[PDB]
């Protein structure tokens, strides 16, 4: 009673105040606080252990305490555990010792993803397409949040959009920038609960195709020895020729503007085509071109022209 042990009860305050190390916690010097209670005292030593490694400190005569410890120490600390013991020893010189421990969590990183969809359909930006407005969207992963930013740089302009609540993004890209660029990073950036920034990127590639190829396109003679006699502009007269080359395609729209008069047929699998004409407009107009409309996978369009002339009898 002024012989006996002291009794004493040691606690130590939550780490950091939130029970969290983080990043830049880790990265420096740490506060760690508690109170001794109990029996009166009017010193005593709290000593701490953390990875191994042992700190210090007095008691204050309020017996609160408080010292400074290597956030590394906390960060590498194997169990996450802080344990601590304290003497302390009052005016008769009676002693009594406590220990105690404090478990903390360490977060000092996060992990963020992103994909990139398409660009348009079919990964391939058309002629139109770069003339136009096309969406660049995709959709953010892991420890990414509903708010974080999305940012691109495209043939040199930057493009910013936000995470959405489900976790996709999208932004309008201008089709020109995309037809100058077809690899370029996209990055989602944020911070995580413990306050700890956060990087996801990706690459996104595509291929650029702003043109179809003409091919070749001919007319064969008009009637035999390509001449129109009188008997024949009574009639129906089959004009043909040839449609090969390029991005010229069986099953490809083959179009004669004779005598005011429109004729349309196909391209057929040789690579030839025929149509019926009235010998009448073949006998007005001696000369014509025939025009194949043709288009490659990506969708643009291209016209092969052949041209004709005949005389009349
Ligand atoms: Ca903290
Ligand atoms: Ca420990
Ligand atoms: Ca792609
Ligand atoms: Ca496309
Ligand atoms: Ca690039
Ligand atoms: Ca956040
Ligand atoms: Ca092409
Ligand atoms: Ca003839
Ligand atoms: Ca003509
Ligand atoms: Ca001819």
């Amino acid at each position: 009673l002024n012989q006996s042990p002291l009794l004493i009860n040691l606690d130590i305050d939550p780490v950091t105040g939130d029970s969290v190390i983080n990043a830049a916690e880790a990265g420096g010097t740490v506060t760690l606080t508690g109170v001794v209670n109990g029996d009166v005292f009017s010193s005593g030593v709290v000593t701490l252990v953390i990875n191994g490694v042992t700190y210090s400190t007095n008691v204050n005569p309020n017996g609160t305490w408080s010292v400074s410890v290597a956030g590394s120490d906390l960060s590498a600390d194997s169990d996450r555990i802080v344990d601590a013991s304290v003497v302390v020893t009052n005016g008769a010189g009676q002693q009594g010792t406590a220990d105690s421990t404090e478990s903390f969590i360490v977060k000092t990183s996060s992990r963020a993803t992103i994909r990139v969809n398409s660009i348009t359909s079919d990964d391939v930006v058309n002629a139109e397409e770069s003339n136009s407005t096309i969406t660049v969207s995709g959709r953010v992963g892991l420890d990414a949040s509903a708010g974080d930013t999305v940012s691109m740089t495209i043939n040199g302009t930057l493009y910013t959009t936000v995470v959405l609540a489900n976790k996709t993004w999208s932004v309008g890209v201008s089709g020109s920038d995309l037809a100058q660029d077809n690899s370029f990073q996209v990055s989602v950036t944020g911070q995580d609960s413990a306050g700890n920034p956060y990087a996801g990127t990706t690459t996104s590639t595509h291929t650029v195709d702003t043109s179809a190829d003409a091919g070749t396109v001919t007319v064969n003679a008009i009637t035999s020895d390509d001449v129109i006699n009188a008997s024949e502009a009574a009639g129906t007269v089959a004009v043909s020729g040839t449609a090969t080359g390029g991005d010229i395609a069986e099953g490809d729209t083959v179009t004669l503007e004779i005598n005011g008069e429109t004729y349309t047929t196909t391209v057929d699998a040789n690579g030839e085509w025929s149509v019926d004409v009235a010998g009448s407009d073949l006998a007005a107009d001696t000369a014509f071109d025939a025009v194949v409309t043709s288009s490659d996978a990506a969708g643009n369009t291209v016209d092969t022209t052949g041209s004709s002339t005949h005389t009349v009898d």
